[PDB]
């Protein structure tokens, strides 16, 4: 190369550096309370979608057989990346849903 | 770099800026809306258990204990996330569901 | 940037678009029956509540004094969001409900 | 269902002129044919098409 390219290069270098560029941030917090919240939802619904089926109060299992995304095992359900779980105290008649320390509860009755 | 890459970038740069991006919008009075719709909907349901329960014209305290995802202190019921109200006015046979200046009325008679 | 951060971001954009995306539809008909249809339960019951205040046959101003969701000028009933509609024809012994071209009509004698 | 002047009112980067935007450098477009219930998005003969429901 010319040292005339090198002067052109050393100058353009200079100005294609200074500019901005974005910082990477951690936002899983937010993401994990909005999963958790849509969950929680989902929970809601396939309560009461059970209280139909159950022509009463539903069980934990007939709770949990309305969820899609995800598997069970005995009185707690787990998203299918299974950083989400859902879980029953029946005797508390609560569901706690939770993911990466947020969390929410529902006081819901169940058996 | 060389000359030739820095061109190059120079180019490209000025053909990946240039496109659309989505403006971020308030959509929170869209929300607020339909959180107090919903609610409005759980408080009518929860009012017409209440009067089986009561045999008769519920009080306030037997509605506000058939709703769910709140708490309530004396005439009052709120969302745990604290932003959604529901209260009574006995004597007014009046509910009255709020969430960021979007509001409605249910006229129950309820004591 | 780099040529080769601008190379990645050129790959990137053509796999995160050519998703799926859903459609909006406008379910405002289904919505709509439901609304025309969970209206006329709710005035087949206040008519059957204002056959015991009237002790006989009731008005038509006694049936939808038992409405909650709206208000009334003489011989009908609109909801609070106005699209919903209830009206009389007492001499015809019947009222109809309609919400965005979704109809029902009760036979129900009145005066 | 929205209007095609309500959803490009959404977008930053560019201007609108009735049914069509532009970026503010003039050589990327999208226009709605709001009847073909269609956006065509085009730059330097590089294109694409989503049909989404508009009036
Ligand atoms: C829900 O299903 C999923 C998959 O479908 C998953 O498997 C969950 O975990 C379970 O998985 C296995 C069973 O399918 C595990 O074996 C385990 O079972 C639990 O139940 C066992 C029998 O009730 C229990 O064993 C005990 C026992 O039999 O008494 C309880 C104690 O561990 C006990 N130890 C002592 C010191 N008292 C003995 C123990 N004895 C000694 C001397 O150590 C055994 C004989 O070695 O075992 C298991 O311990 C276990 O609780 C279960 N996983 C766990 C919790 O490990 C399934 N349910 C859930 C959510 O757990
Ligand atoms: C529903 O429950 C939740 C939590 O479960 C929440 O606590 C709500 O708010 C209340 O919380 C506390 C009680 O649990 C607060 O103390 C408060 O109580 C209310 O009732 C008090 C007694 O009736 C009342 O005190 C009065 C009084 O005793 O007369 C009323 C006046 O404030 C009065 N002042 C004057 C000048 N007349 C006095 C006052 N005196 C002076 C000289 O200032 C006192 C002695 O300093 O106090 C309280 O004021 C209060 O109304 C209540 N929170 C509030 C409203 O602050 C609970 N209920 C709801 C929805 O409020
Ligand atoms: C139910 O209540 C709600 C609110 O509580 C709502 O107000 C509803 O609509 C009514 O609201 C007003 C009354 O509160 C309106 O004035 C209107 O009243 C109706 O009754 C009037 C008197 O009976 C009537 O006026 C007439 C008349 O007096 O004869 C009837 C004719 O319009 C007549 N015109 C002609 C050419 N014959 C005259 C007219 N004269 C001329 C030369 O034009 C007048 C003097 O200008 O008026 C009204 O017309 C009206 O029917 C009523 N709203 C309407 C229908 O406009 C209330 N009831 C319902 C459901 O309507
Ligand atoms: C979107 O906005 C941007 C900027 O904000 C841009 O301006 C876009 O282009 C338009 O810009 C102007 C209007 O703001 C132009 O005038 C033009 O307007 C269009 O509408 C005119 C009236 O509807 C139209 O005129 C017509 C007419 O009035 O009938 C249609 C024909 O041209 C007609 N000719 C004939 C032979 N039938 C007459 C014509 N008569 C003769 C004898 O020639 C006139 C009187 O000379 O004119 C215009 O022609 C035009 O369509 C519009 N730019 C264009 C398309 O030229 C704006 N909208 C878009 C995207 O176009
Ligand atoms: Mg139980
Ligand atoms: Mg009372
Ligand atoms: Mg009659
Ligand atoms: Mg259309």
């Amino acid at each position: 190369f010319t040292l005339i390219e090198l002067a052109i290069v050393i100058v353009i270098i200079g100005i294609l550096v200074a500019i901005a560029v974005p910082r990477f941030v951690d936002l899983t917090d937010q993401a994990n309370q909005a999963n958790v919240d849509a969950t929680a939802a989902a929970v809601r619904s396939a309560y009461a979608i059970a209280t139909v089926q159950a022509k009463g109060i539903p069980t934990c299992d007939q709770v949990f057989a309305n969820l899609e995304g995800g598997s069970t095992s005995g009185s707690t359900w787990t998203s299918s990346d299974n950083s989400t779980t859902v879980s029953c105290n029946a005797s508390a008649d609560t569901f706690t849903i939770s993911r990466g320390g947020k969390t929410r509860t529902l006081n819901l009755t169940v058996n």
